[PDB]
């Protein structure tokens, strides 16, 4: 005959029972069935309005736990994915409470208020199996100091905050600890790249790690002028400039300068693409800078917009340029804020 301590890991049959604790200890209670190692993987667990039940797999541990046993028929695991949202991993009132999820490489980047910081580790699962390939996980505070850094912290995964975006066909390193950059934008420098014609000479102020510079050099034999003050982000725009080397149709010139004081140093361009840092206003000198086009980009309330419009227009007429100018809603930023872009014209 055999050992008991060998037989008794033989029956075949599936786990049939639960603990049932109070929503209040759920936490706790989980954490203590990982830890002593009976908790059920192979079945959800589930919740009513004061009690949670959670799949375990084995009675007498649990009992010994002082937990109270159930025996209920829990739902099985999916073993198939077919959610596509955020919203379809979370409960609705933690979703509804998250900031916009970006994915820049292999790197997550969300925003979590303090009052659901409690529910971390959900939200760390759910945008884990909303994307699978994701390495980092960072939280997003707000931008600081001149080179408009994101504040982020690592909440899972590797700790670093670098990786390699691909967009639009091109290659761009990025060091979110360092520079910024906005992967949303993928649209908009998609849409210029299409605009711009051959023979081009372009000005790109703000250019950051250059993914403007670099999209519409991607498309279009053109030389793009591209300056930058945050010395990393020049460091990267550069390697980056040597990493999409070979896929270029066009040239780009970086300057690591102050675009206040370079501009008025520079040639005029056909156009100029102003991907303005947020607050500031730099309508006056892009616009110096342009001869045919000009692409300026703000943040706007939606009660300003007209006002906005009129602005660019005075100072269309204030450097005796004739101009038609079109206003564009590029992005919802906050409510009733809207990161827009002036197309001007420059009419001749």
């Amino acid at each position: 005959h055999h050992h008991h301590h060998h037989l008794e890991v033989l029956f075949q049959g599936p786990h049939m029972s639960g603990v049932k604790v109070r929503r209040e200890d759920a936490k706790k209670v989980l954490e203590l069935l990982k830890s002593v190692g009976i908790l059920d993987g192979k079945r959800k667990a589930i919740r009513d309005e004061k009690y949670v039940i959670f799949p375990v797999t084995d009675t007498n541990i649990a009992k010994s736990l002082g937990l109270e046993v159930v025996d209920v028929e829990l739902p099985m695991r999916p073993e198939r994915q077919i959610y596509k949202n955020l919203e379809d991993l979370l409960p609705r009132e933690i979703f509804k409470k998250l900031g916009r999820l970006d994915i820049v490489g292999d790197i997550a980047i969300v925003s979590i208020p303090d009052e659901i910081l409690s529910e971390r580790e959900v939200i760390v699962s759910a945008i884990r199996k909303l994307y699978p390939k994701v390495k980092v996980i960072a939280r997003r505070g707000f931008h600081s100091g001149l080179y408009r850094i994101r504040e982020l912290e690592v909440i899972w995964g590797e700790n670093r905050l670098h990786t390699i975006h691909k967009e639009n066909g091109v290659l761009i390193k990025v060091d979110l600890s360092k520079v910024f950059f906005n992967p949303r934008m993928k649209g908009e420098r998609y849409r210029i790249a299409q605009l711009v014609n051959d023979g081009e000479r372009i000005l790109v102020p703000f250019a950051g790690v250059i993914p403007y510079p670099l999209v519409i050099a991607r498309f279009k034999n053109v030389e793009v002028y591209a300056v930058e003050i945050n010395e990393f982000a020049v460091k990267l725009a550069e390697e980056n400039l040597e990493l999409n080397r070979d896929r270029l149709k066009g040239k780009i010139k970086i300057i690591h300068g102050d675009v206040f004081e370079v501009l008025p140093n520079l040639p005029n361009f056909d156009r100029v693409v102003s991907p303005t840092p947020k607050g500031v206003d730099a309508l006056s000198l892009t616009l110096s800078k342009a001869e045919k086009f000009l692409h300026y980009y703000d943040f706007v309330h939606e009660s300003e917009i007209e006002r906005f419009r009129e602005r660019v227009l005075e100072e269309c007429r204030r450097q005796g340029k004739e101009c038609r100018v079109s206003v564009r809603k590029v992005s919802d930023y906050k409510p009733h804020v809207y990161k827009v872009c002036a197309d001007v014209e420059i009419l001749s």
